[PDB]
């Protein structure tokens, strides 16, 4: 419906808080063929209550999470000062959520027939099941979306984007806050539109220069400190499921997860109960313990699902697991599984060396023991974006962007999905200044925690940045 060149976005009230106003804005899918295949991005915006500096434009990470529905969230914790001064904009970027066309690969079953497979078997007929499995996705993935609209999904091009909905908004400036998988967004932009950027809070960062095998083992290794944070923490406290000694507490989850996988073949799922049909599989009590260890404000939900677990149960890590998929309770999934898996590659050159992937696993069974099941088997499967079929759009590098106006990387010190160290070497390709928050938990720029949001405020309204060594 959004006419394919800039024609004003036509605003209409949301069908909602705030006076929100909804609309679209066309853009091409191939910035190099502006005649083609158009897409229409999805806009929310909350206007400012006071005397309006310009536009904050969010972006929730992921890849895949919608912005519409993070503005959303934010509109409710966004300090009086922003209200006052900014219209909240949230977009959901090319191919995510309520834009159009969006990434679809996976029907609801495909999604849960793979969750209910322990997931855990890599022999090597187990590793073929489940590369066999990836190509049948990535074939999904072709069919109902095309190469070309696959090709132009990556955070290149949703940069450029970005300046599109800066000028639609009839802002001369971008001001703007990206969380985790947005940083990569706020450092694009910043490379390309170095002379439109206002204002930049970076909170949960990705470092575009990483190797990405060192990146998912850093990662890896920030869960496993969320998880011993987790569970030191709860061996304070009466009854706790994983015991009173955190040096055993990874042992302890295992003998409560692991007999969910069938000792005599990795393949049979013996699911613990709950009310729902599914039952939790192995890989959803992973996927369950890993989604609680985003926030401590999730810690009592891991703590139910494995006090359930002790009796056999499963109801809450199932949640927690459906939480993570973005799976209804009517069994609808949102896209934001297959958008997240078809950004991430193209956005940088995948691995394809089976030895790597290999040595990775090897490593990351010793970096995060609560994660991996039974020992290392000398075998380990691709991942998703070795069988993808269209080539990356951006390559790794330093961000070199000098004539960048003073920016605030936000890091938190043992969040475990975008590690505290990523912000300290983003902070530092960008010359901008480093903000530290002292927790378990990824992000945290409002979100309630005022130490953080005075900073942010005074930031994006004053320009001011916070001092050298600043933590909250």
């Amino acid at each position: 419906a959004a006419a394919a060149l800039a024609q004003p976005v036509e605003w209409t009230p949301c069908r909602i808080p705030g006076g929100a106003l909804c609309g679209k804005l066309a853009v091409p899918v191939d910035y190099d063929r502006p005649d083609g295949d158009v897409a229409a991005l999805a806009l929310i915006r909350f206007p400012a209550t006071g005397d309006k500096i310009g536009s904050l434009v969010i972006n929730p990470g992921g890849p895949g999470e919608s912005g519409i529905e993070a503005a959303l969230g934010v509109f409710q914790t966004l300090p009086k000062r922003v209200h006052e001064r900014f219209d909240l904009v949230g977009f959901d970027p090319r191919g995510v959520a309520s834009s159009r066309p969006a990434i679809w690969c996976n029907s609801d079953a495909d999604n849960d027939r793979l969750r209910a497979e322990p997931q855990v078997d890599y022999s090597r007929e187990g590793v073929a099941h489940i590369e066999n499995e990836t190509k049948q996705f990535v074939g999904r993935c072709v069919d109902k979306m095309g190469k070309n609209f696959l090709a132009h999904v990556g955070t290149v091009n949703v940069a450029k984007d970005l300046d599109a909905i800066r000028a639609a908004l009839g802002d001369d400036k971008l001001t703007y806050l990206g969380y985790s998988y947005g940083t990569r967004i706020g450092s694009a932009y910043a490379e390309e539109f170095p002379q439109r950027v206002r204002a930049m809070i970076l909170d949960g960062a990705v470092d575009p220069n990483a190797d990405p095998i060192e990146a998912e083992l850093r990662q890896a290794k920030g869960f496993q400190d969320a998880f011993n944070n987790y569970a030191a923490d709860c061996a304070k406290n009466a009854g706790c499921p994983l015991g009173a000694d955190p040096a055993k507490a990874v042992e302890v989850y295992h003998s409560l997860v692991d007999p969910l996988v069938d000792p005599d073949n990795p393949r049979i799922s013996r699911p613990a109960r709950t009310k729902d049909p599914r039952g939790l599989s192995y890989s959803d009590a992973i996927v369950g313990t890993i989604m609680a260890l985003y926030s401590p404000n999730l810690w009592q939900h891991l703590t139910d699902g494995l006090s359930e677990l002790v009796d056999n149960r499963g109801d809450t890590l199932l949640a927690l697991a459906d939480m993570y998929m973005r799976r209804d309770s009517h069994g609808r999934y949102n896209n934001s599984g297959d958008a997240r898996v078809a950004i991430n590659c193209v956005d940088q050159p995948p691995v394809t060396d089976r030895d790597k992937v290999i040595d990775e696993d090897r490593r990351a069974r010793e970096i995060a023991p609560f994660m991996s099941y039974g020992k290392f088997t000398g075998d380990a499967p691709l991942g998703t974006c070795a069988f993808w079929p269209v080539p990356p759009t951006s390559q790794p590098h330093a961000v070199s962007a000098p004539g960048l106006v003073p920016t605030v990387v936000v890091s938190t010190t043992h969040d475990p999905a975008t590690p505290y160290k990523a912000g300290v070497d983003l902070a530092n390709q960008l010359r901008g200044s480093l903000l530290t928050f002292d927790g378990t938990q990824h992000t945290v720029v409002f979100q309630g925690d005022s130490c953080i949001d005075e900073y942010v405020t005074a930031y994006l309204i004053g320009g001011t940045t916070p001092p050298s060594g600043a933590k909250c």
